């Protein structure tokens, strides 16, 4: 539940996100695969990638940052009203991925992490807020439907 001033700030920040979403899409990607490797296991076409300097090489792994990142910033654009767009994504990530859902709590710190690293001193105490916020509500939303599925 976000206000109207916060998706304001969410999209605003989104906007930063926009104007490189491979470079921004790769970062989330590395500081999510460096920072907690057992997430890597779950790509059979990442788990080659040893080392960070593969992963900033990888030009599948920035393809796959950018189908992210175009999702989420799809997700983000209906000010929570995602129901649609988000479904199929619980569904294939709970029932094909299986993908845990303490993993999106990692990959939500990760999109916070980056934006402080790529924008220092222009990702505002606000701006912080609205966005963890909004991952947050993603992540409750995905959260339901892996407790429909009994999904763990
Ligand atoms: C912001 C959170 C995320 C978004 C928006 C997202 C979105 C997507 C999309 C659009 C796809 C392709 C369509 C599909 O299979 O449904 C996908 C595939 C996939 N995702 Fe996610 N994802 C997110 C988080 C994660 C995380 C945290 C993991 C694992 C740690 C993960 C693992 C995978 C895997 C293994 C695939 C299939 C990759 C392939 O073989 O092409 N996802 N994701």
């Amino acid at each position: 539940g976000l206000s109207d001033g916060e998706w304001q700030q969410v999209l605003n920040v989104w906007g930063k996100v926009e104007a490189d979403i491979a470079g921004h899409g790769q970062e989330v990607l590395i500081r999510l695969f460096t920072g907690h490797p057992e997430t890597l296991e779950k790509f059979d076409k990442f788990k080659h990638l040893k080392t960070e300097a593969e992963m900033k090489a990888s030009e599948d792994l920035k393809k796959h940052g950018t189908v992210v990142l175009t999702a989420l910033g799809g997700i983000l654009k209906k000010k929570g009203h995602h129901e649609a767009e988000l479904k199929p994504l619980a569904q294939s990530h709970a029932t094909k991925h299986k993908i845990p859902i303490k993993y999106l709590e990692f990959i939500s710190d990760a999109i916070i992490h980056v934006l402080h690293s790529k924008h220092p001193g222009d990702f505002g105490a606000d701006a912080q807020g609205a966005m963890t916020k909004a991952l947050e509500l993603f992540r409750n939303d995905i959260a339901a439907k892996y407790k429909e599925l009994g999904f763990q």
